[PDB]
C-alpha cells in the first residue's frame, strides 16, 4: 500500500422506471454478424481507432445521416460512447480548463471533466423554457479558460430536442470564442417529433460529434461507440485508446459494421422501437396529467423529468415515498435536476399502468 | 478548436516475427459460451467491476492457480489487462510519484505511468544475468517518492521467468519501504520450465496482480482482463471504469467465464499451445546458435531478444537490414533493449525456417 491518487479520491460515490437502456434485445441481423465473425476467427487485436471497414462505414453514416463532411481518418471507434467522451476530455483538458455543462445533465459529464483536471461551469436550463438552452445565458458563462461546451440532444434526462436555431447559435459561440463544441448525439434515432440537427455542419473544425450503437440498436452491453471531428483531436483520442483499452472488442466491431451497412434491417428495428416508445410516452404523460403531476413533454430518448413537489419537499424524499409505494425511480439530484425525479419508459405498457396506479395511491 | 492537452502531447509516437498474440484461434468451448450468451440475450450493461459470476470464478482462479487469498470483492474485470494497468496507475499516482520499471520493459509501462503524471525510474536488467533483476540494484532506485515497482514474469520481451527467491526479495522491498508491487502475470501459462510464483502470496496488501485471458486462451481481440489486490485499490479501479468504459463487453465476460470454469477444455488448449510453442522455441534457438547469433534462452512467453551486433551497429539499422532480407522484426528501442531486436515465435515452424534461411543470407 501507499495511498490512492487525488483524482480518484475526488470522485463522487417493485415496478422499476429506472432503466437507461432499451428493453428490446439487439436485432438478429447484428447477432448473426457476430456469429459469422466468431466462425471466421475475427478474434485478434484491432487497430486503436478501429477496424478500417468500420471507420469507412462511419464516415458514410455521419455524412449520409448527419450531413457531416468527414473522412475515415476523422472517425474513431471506442468502447461505448462513454469512452469517446472520456478520451476526448483526457485529450483536450489541462488542469484548470473550464467546460460548460447544461443542467439538467447526464451524471457522467462532470465526473469525466473533473477527472481530467477541468472545472465544471454549469449553465441552467429551465422547465418553463422546455429545457432548451438560452444562448445568451451560455454566452455569459464563457471565460478565457473555456475549453469546451457540452450539448446533448435528444437530452438525457429531460428528453428535450433542441431546435436547429439554438444548435446553430451555440456552434457560433464556439467559433466566435474559439472553443470545442462536444455534441452527444446517441439518441438521434429515438426522436418522436422535430428533426435531429448536427452542429458539426456549421462548425466542423470546432465540433466533436459523439455517438454510438448503444441506445439506437439495443447494444448497450456490446460497448461500441464512435465519434468524428478534427483529425488532430481524433488522432489524440486514438492515442489514449492505445495506452488504455488498446482497441474495442473485435467481434463487436464486426457486428456493428452490420448494423450500419444493413440499413434495411436496422431501419426496421429503429422504426419498431420508436413507435413502441412513442405509445409508452403518450400513455405515461396522460396518466401524469390526470394525476396533476407536472412534467415537460419529451420529444426524444425514453426519459421524462417529473416534478415531485406534490409528493415531497425534495427528490430524495419523493424517491423514498414512491419506493415505499412499489415504484423505483431515479432521483434528479445527480443530474442537477432538483425537485425532479427521472422516469424511464423503456418498459412494458403494463408496468407503466401499474406505476401510474401506485402514483395515485400516493396522492 | 482550442488545443490539445499536455499529457496527450507528451506521449511517444515477407516473413513476420513481430506478433504479440497467439497464432491459434480462441478455443471452441469459449466461442460456444459466447453464442449461448447471444441466444440468451445477455446484451445489457454489466456492473463496472464485472459480472458477479465472473468475479466469483476469478477469486477461485487466483486462489487455486496462484495461491492468492482473495475474495470476489477484491477482484475486477477490465477491458484487457492493459486497462487494468491503466486504471491502476490513474488510481494510485499523483503527479511526481515515481514508478520503478525493469528494463527491457513492455513498451506500454512508461506510457501509462507518465500519462498519470508519474515519473519513470528505470532499473536495468542484464543479459549476462539472464535478464533476471538484482534486488540490490532495485533497492538503490527506491526514494521517498516511490509509489510502485512493476514486475513482469514471464517477461515481455525477454522471455525470462524470475525465480521465486527474486520475486520474494522484491515483495519484501515493497513491504519494507511501503509501496505497491504491480505484478503483470498474463504469460503464466506460457511456461516451458520452472514455476510461476505469485508475489502476492508474500505481500497481499502491497500487491496488485494483473492478468487476463488474452495470451493464455488466444483471446486478444475479446478485450477481457482481470486483476486482484487490496480492496480499496480494486474499488478505486472500478470507479475509473465507471467513468470511462462503464464495463467490459457482456458477451466477452460470459465467454471468459467458460474459459475459467471449463478447466478441462481450457487445460487441453493450454497444453497444446505450450507444446507447440516449446518446439518452435527450440527450433529457433538452434538456428540462431548455428549462425552465431546471441540470444538469452527464454523460459516463458513467445519472445526472444536477439543481439544484433553482427548485423549492424544498432537495432534500427539491423531491423532495416533484415527487412531488406524479407524478415520483419521488432527493434528493441522502445523496450529499452538497445542493441537487440525482438523475435516472436508465435508462427509456423515453416516461417521460422524461412526466417533462419534469410538470417544466413544476411551473414
Ligand atoms: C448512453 C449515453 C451515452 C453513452 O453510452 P454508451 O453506452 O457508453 O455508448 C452518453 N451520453 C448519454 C446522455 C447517454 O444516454
Ligand atoms: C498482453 C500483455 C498485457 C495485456 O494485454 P491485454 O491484451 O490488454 O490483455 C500486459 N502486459 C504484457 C507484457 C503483455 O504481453
Amino acid at each position: 500500500m501507499r495511498g490512492l491518487s487525488r483524482r480518484v479520491q475526488a470522485m463522487k460515490p417493485l415496478v422499476a422506471l429506472t432503466a437507461g437502456e432499451p428493453d428490446f434485445d439487439t436485432p438478429e441481423h447484428v447477432k448473426e454478424a457476430a456469429r459469422r465473425a466468431l466462425a471466421q476467427g475475427k478474434t485478434k487485436y484491432a487497430p486503436p481507432a478501429g477496424i478500417p471497414e468500420l471507420r469507412e462505414a462511419l464516415a458514410e453514416k455521419f455524412r449520409r445521416e448527419n450531413g457531416l463532411s468527414v473522412t475515415p481518418e476523422e472517425t474513431i471507434v471506442t468502447v461505448g460512447g462513454s469512452q469517446a467522451l472520456f478520451n476526448l476530455f483526457q485529450a483536450i483538458l489541462d488542469p484548470g480548463d473550464e467546460v460548460i455543462v447544461l443542467s439538467p445533465y447526464w451524471v457522467s459529464y462532470p465526473e469525466m471533466v473533473r477527472f481530467a483536471g477541468g472545472v465544471v461551469v454549469e449553465v441552467e436550463t429551465l422547465p418553463e423554457e422546455g429545457f432548451v438552452p438560452d444562448p445568451e445565458r451560455v454566452r455569459r458563462a464563457i471565460t478565457p479558460r473555456t475549453k469546451a461546451l457540452v450539448v446533448n440532444s435528444p437530452n438525457n434526462p429531460t428528453g428535450a430536442v433542441y431546435p436547429k436555431e439554438v444548435l446553430e447559435a451555440l456552434a457560433r459561440l464556439a467559433v466566435e470564442h474559439d472553443f470545442y463544441l462536444v455534441s452527444d448525439e446517441i439518441y438521434e434515432h429515438l426522436l418522436y417529433e422535430g428533426e435531429h440537427f448536427s452542429p458539426g455542419r456549421v462548425a466542423p473544425e470546432h465540433t466533436l460529434t459523439v455517438n454510438g450503437a448503444a441506445k439506437a440498436f439495443a447494444m448497450t452491453g456490446w460497448r461500441i461507440g464512435y465519434a468524428c471531428g478534427p483529425k488532430e483531436v481524433i488522432k489524440a483520442m486514438a492515442s489514449v485508446s492505445r495506452q488504455s483499452t488498446t482497441s474495442p472488442d473485435t467481434i463487436a466491431q464486426w457486428a456493428t459494421l452490420e448494423a450500419l451497412t444493413n440499413q434495411e434491417a436496422s431501419r426496421a428495428f429503429v422504426e419498431m422501437a420508436r413507435e413502441a416508445y412513442r405509445r409508452r410516452r403518450d400513455l405515461l404523460l396522460e396518466g401524469l396529467t390526470a394525476l396533476g403531476l407536472k412534467a415537460v413533454r419529451p420529444s426524444g430518448a425514453f426519459y421524462v423529468l417529473m416534478d415531485t413537489s406534490p409528493i415531497a419537499p425534495d427528490e430524495v424524499r419523493a424517491a423514498e415515498r414512491l419506493l415505499e409505494a412499489g415504484v423505483a425511480v431515479v432521483p434528479g439530484t445527480d443530474f442537477a435536476a432538483f425537485g425532479h425525479v427521472r422516469l424511464s419508459y423503456a418498459t412494458s405498457e403494463e408496468n407503466l399502468r401499474k406505476a401510474l396506479e401506485r402514483f395515485a395511491r400516493v396522492l
